[PDB]
């Protein structure tokens, strides 16, 4: 309880002594900060250009670190709406802070009040919300803010995939629940695990602790949130559980700048990356310290108690007079705390908040208005949110519209070498990060930056299916098949004219494979096919040359001329369907192959004709004449009208063949001539087969006539069965991989072998000699 | 500010004068209270047995409706934890109530204190939570438990779906919203629209809300949570707007049993449902007020205001003395509150909570212990929430573990008839619903009970498609057709064989019809058949006996047997062709055909043989006993093989004719003979013919021998174009629905014309006369 005079009086709440009030000076805590608070309101009475002739009060009040003592201050300041009574006070606004949980205490009771309350030291994120804490203002950084410097500095880093752990306390909870919604929303980070300590633990509980967080070995990023005593143990006890090298460390404060945690245990707390509050050091405050005297400070009750715990002296035990000694040299080590400006900037804002108000509320009226006499609460709330400036560290002090503070921290960074063994400052945060990567090290087991991904980009060519939940995480199959490779995740199928590459990815044409001109299956037809061309062609020159000459008599007539037309063209055809398929070739083998069909027939059938029913015109030149051009007509027109004969038109199996293997799959340049369009176009060559063996079998019972007429129908009966047998070795070659070698080998040995049947019995032994 | 001795102390807050403090003697709400709560004091202080020597004392303050005075007095409470000094009290529980943001606000300040507050009247939902409020106790209902009777009662007189009402108010809104969840969770109910009115309406706003209201006609049920001005001015403005008979009221105690509201809108408010806490009528207070005198009633300070302003005298203008006089027949008329019985059993129950912790904390000693002698708040608080008694109506009173108190409303309903206008009791609601049903009377437009679904059950068999989003309405579409009706919302596809029910649901067999024997179109066929059965009977019985006679000497010949047994097998399966299929009956058939076939065509063919090429065993016997037998055998075997002749096995159409009407869909009795069946079966006829008219060919050029063999070629002739007609009108009759029909008519009657023809030159004219 401490009066000083004043005309708009505040109030502050102080952690004088400890956890009714047990007796322990607390020092730094206490008597630091009431000194600055009435400091900073020594200065600012003298600020002439401040809040001009109005003058500050004070009401400074005990709080030991109870909520229920705190609870009974605070309605000692609100006892003036309640026989030489004295006038009590009107406080317009409280200027206290300690540990949470008092702070929230006298927020609510202020808050039904209307009394603003800015708070220096309270950082709990639970008063962070408008809701029952409408009236309660912040110059300090949350807690939460130091959650959003660890996901900052995770993201920067490339880390995804961390695991976190946090004591059993209202510090660790709220910050790892922090840590997890910061995590949400804005994403590129997963959580491992969560594992948080009890209050006291069981013998083992840092072994299973420490195994659990080794049970996945892929997250090595431990962000703690937790006080010194996870520190220790689980940096200790991991030595002889072997977890070096596994682990790397993010923590705040609870670790902070300190070696005491870690004694030795260095080797498993080789890097770290700690989060601590800004500091200053105010250079009037600490004069005010030098300056204060036994006979001045009478306006503070408890400081004798500062004189006796200060020094040892028990004035009312050295048992010195303590005569008059400066608290520099003969005091212990000496140093301050780093809240002082906070306590400073507080009183600042209020009072700046005051003279705002009067700058509206009561014009150019210099001291006070009637209007202006009492200091509303919603006004002077609104005013206090509403402060731009920047005073006691030329850094500036402001507040948004919850009433929180912008946080300004620093990271500090923690290896080791020969005889070096410090905190490097590797950056900071001030509403953005700052961080000096090439300033950290971590030379142990790591000599570039460490990972801790969950999984690692493929290559390309393998489908990375993400596992649902969690997109920090996938799996990478192959996607080799004639499915090509598109994206990360796409992977479909590409024509089957590309083959997919042998890359693993990306398609290609498929090879075309066609029967070659020298192969081991062309070469004997086509070497027989110009033997028969040979011997054939040097007959057809002995037979004209000798027409009227005898026994070729029968020879000079256009029937031999006929035959031999139709030998020349099988054997012509047998050499050409040999050769490799081009765009309108197998047109112009239809075309043969029907006109050669048509001659060879058409002449033994006439020539058995006339042969034979003459027994009951009959001269050579008008028989032969009328039925040939009759016939070669008739197939002429056949083949004009393209309806056997394909046109220019062929196909290409490009993906037709169905290997499994791609690479050895292949295709052929086949024209598409059906099956059954060779059935029918040899049809009419199938019923000029029939009607010359009717023909035949009538002649079978030959007359004497002469003997050149019965190899013609031996002849023609070979060549029907040496014809017939194509059939099946035309049906049954379908089943062979090789279709196309084993049905043009066949088809081209049937008709060579029918070609030199006809070369038999025919013609040549007739004219051995001529 | 009332001090009554005592021991164990408590508080009282109460609603004296009005909205610092406006004059206005507020009487009912006060001074009531205020002796009530007195009054329970005073019984308490007397029961030997209730806490033994223990006395109680009384803090009784004012509250004058506004929060801050409340506040001050509530700091006046505890004042005991800050040279002629008194001791201050010790209070050890709150007893006050008024209207609520008051109990709120002193129940933060109190909770911040661990004291106990037990109120009487405040009834709000917000106060219906442990957090905020862990020390607020209640003994009487929540608004929200009246939400709980509109829920119950819209669930029991069946209507789902309804228009909720309100006023822009705390109380209008909490109820809506508690009517609106309780409404979800326990489903059954919907909300068409939820109108809200403003503090002020502009000009034609109730016009609007009203044609809103009206804008969905299925919506009749109007809960209303709202005060006076919306039951007033929404009844009055709908006179010329005319929704009368359209909208039924379910409204709270903000229209209560009062007729104030409407003094004559009583055809627009024909019918309501009104909720009201219940009452009691308490005795022995009645019997407080009557015997108060001015000389006792020192203990109150403000008293001389109720002798001022109950009688209009101003003893500080009548003028009068005043003398002394009972407040009953020289008072104006006399009543007094509810919720006396409310405040008598906070009381009660504070008194309970000390009386069941003495119990436990001391055992034994009367009148205190220093263990008992701090009268905590948590183990206070504990006890408090265990009490089970009863007492001040012989109803009981109890806390639930959120500090509430059940709920007892009672439900009136308002009707006219002639010299009749009152408020009946239809029932009530103590944790249960109770409605005399038969009791409501809604005798205007709505003889029976109103309805306000907002979908009507179907009938079934129309498929009920519930709307998304909203289970209380659906759409129902028609499900005819093939598919079935299975249940409200599935109806699938019954068998093709189960034609669908004519009922709009259920599915039965598609009648199969058949080839009639009596049809106009197989009794020409039938006809031509017998009339041929009878003249080629007539000729065979002719032939038979004559056989060795003259003329008919080749007759005698079983050549003439073999072609009258082919005409008569031609004409039996004629007939038999036309009547109904069945089981076995296709397949002779079947066997019928193939002998008749064969027979009529291998006599011809034998007797052409033995005819013509007989110009260059010749014996009828040897000849035709052979070949006859031998091809009879043939078919004999090709019919015993059953490939050509189905089994038993035959098809009914039930399903395959596929008319969109299934009424009109029929089905055949098929026997599976396939058209290629009947192809390749006549194709061994086929053959014959085509042997038979090579050799008739050949015989054209006829030698002399006889004239009885030309009729042969000629009559085969006639019959192979006659055959050969068939197959254009075998072919063609597939695309007419008749197609059994066609095929069996043409078939048939190409068989009878085969014969007839047969019947022709072959043997008819050549016995003319034998
Ligand atoms: N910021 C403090 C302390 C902060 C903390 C906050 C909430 C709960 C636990 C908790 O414990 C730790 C441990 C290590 C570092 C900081 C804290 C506050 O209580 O608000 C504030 C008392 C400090 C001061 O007054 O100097
Ligand atoms: N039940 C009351 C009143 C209730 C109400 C509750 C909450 C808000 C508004 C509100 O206004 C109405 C209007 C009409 C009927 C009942 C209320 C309470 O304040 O809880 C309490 C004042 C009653 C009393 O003191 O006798």
């Amino acid at each position: 309880s401490i009066r000083v005079d004043g005309d708009i009086i505040l109030g502050g709440l102080f952690p004088v002594h400890a956890k009714v009030p047990c007796g322990e000076l607390k020092k730094e805590k206490g008597i630091h900060r009431l000194e600055a608070m009435l400091y900073a309101i020594d200065q600012i009475n003298k600020d002439p250009d401040l809040l001009s002739n109005i003058t500050l009060g004070v009401r400074i009040l005990d709080t030991c670190s109870r909520d229920t003592y705190a609870l009974e201050q605070s309605l000692t300041f609100v006892q003036a709406l309640i026989p030489i009574f004295t006038k009590p006070d009107k406080i317009s606004g409280v200027i206290g802070a300690a540990a949470s949980s008092v702070s929230i205490m006298v927020a609510n009771i202020l808050r039904l009040f209307k009394i603003p309350q800015i708070s220096y030291a309270s950082t709990a994120p639970e008063l962070s919300d408008n809701t029952r804490y409408d009236f309660f203002s912040r110059v300090v950084p949350p807690d939460s803010y130091q959650a959003q410097a660890m996901v900052d500095i995770v993201t920067a880093l490339g880390w995804n995939y961390v695991s976190t752990l946090a004591s059993e306390g209202n510090y660790g909870e709220s910050g790892v629940e922090a840590f997890t919604q910061i995590s949400r929303e804005i994403g590129g980070v997963c959580i491992a695990q969560s594992q948080k300590i009890p209050r006291e633990p069981r013998p083992g509980e840092f072994e299973k602790i420490i195994k659990r967080l080794l049970e996945t070995p892929n997250a090595r990023a431990v962000i703690m949130f937790a006080n010194e005593d996870d520190i220790r143990r689980i940096l200790e006890a991991a030595k002889k559980l072997n977890q070096s090298g596994h682990f790397l460390w993010i923590g705040s404060d609870s670790w902070g700048s300190k070696i005491a945690p870690v004694y030795q245990q260095e080797e498993i707390a080789e890097g770290a990356v700690t989060i601590l509050p800004k500091r200053a050091s105010i250079d009037g405050f600490d004069r005010y310290f030098r300056s204060r005297t036994l006979a001045n400070n009478r306006r503070n009750v408890w400081f004798a108690e500062f004189w006796e715990e200060n020094f040892g002296c028990k004035l009312g035990s050295h048992i010195k007079k303590c005569t008059g000694l400066e608290r520099i040299a003969r005091d212990s080590s000496y140093e301050q705390e780093g809240k002082v400006q906070f306590v400073i900037d507080a009183v600042y804002s209020m009072a700046y908040a005051l003279h705002n108000m009067h700058k509206d509320l009561c014009p150019g009226y210099i001291g006070l208005c009637p209007r202006m006499s009492t200091i509303d609460g919603k006004e002077l709330l609104g005013y206090i949110r509403a402060v731009n400036f920047n005073g006691s560290a030329g850094t500036p002090v402001t507040f948004n519209e919850n009433g929180d503070a912008p946080g300004r921290y620093d990271i500090f960074q923690y290896q080791i070498t020969n005889k070096s063994t410090e905190y490097k400052v590797i950056g900071h945060w001030t509403n953005q990060l700052h961080l000096k990567v090439e300033d950290m090290q971590w030379a142990h087991r790591e000599h570039t930056h460490p990972a801790s991904v969950c999984s690692l980009p493929c290559k390309p060519g393998e489908r990375k299916k993400t596992v649902k939940g969690v997109p920090c995480c996938w799996h990478c199959e192959r996607c080799e098949g004639y499915n090509y490779q598109v994206d990360e995740l796409s992977c479909e199928l590409c024509p089957l004219d590309q083959r997919p590459n042998m890359n693993r990815t990306g398609c290609q044409l498929i090879p075309i494979i066609k029967l070659e001109w020298h192969s081991p299956w062309a070469v004997v037809p086509v070497f027989v096919a110009i033997l028969g061309i040979i011997a054939t062609t040097f007959v057809i020159v002995t037979f004209v040359r000798y027409n009227d000459t005898p026994i070729v008599r029968a020879s000079g007539r256009e029937l031999s001329y006929v035959l031999l037309t139709g030998i020349f063209l099988c054997y012509s055809i047998t050499f050409l369907m040999i050769a490799a398929p081009d765009t309108i070739i197998c047109s112009f083998r239809r075309v043969f192959l029907g006109l050669g069909m048509c001659f060879s027939y058409a002449a033994l059938l006439t020539k058995t004709n006339r042969i034979h029913r003459i027994f009951e015109k009959f001269i050579s030149p008008a028989s032969q004449l009328v039925i040939t051009f009759s016939l070669i007509s008739v197939q002429l027109l056949g083949v004009f009208v393209w309806f056997v004969v394909d046109p220019p038109h062929i196909i290409i199996d490009y993906g037709e063949q169905r290997t499994l293997d791609p690479e050895k799959a292949r295709g052929v340049l086949k024209c598409d001539i059906s099956d059954l369009s060779l059935i029918c176009s040899l049809g009419y060559s199938i019923l000029l087969m029939v009607t010359c063996t009717v023909y035949a079998i009538k002649t079978r019972g030959v007359p004497e006539t002469f003997n050149e007429a019965k190899p013609i129908g031996f002849t023609m009966y070979t060549t029907c069965i040496i014809w017939l047998a194509f059939i099946p070795i035309f049906f049954g070659t379908a089943q062979s991989a090789e279709k196309m070698y084993i049905q043009t080998t066949t088809l081209t040995v049937s008709m060579s072998l029918s070609a030199s049947v006809s070369l038999g019995m025919l013609y040549m032994p007739k004219v051995y000699i001529i």
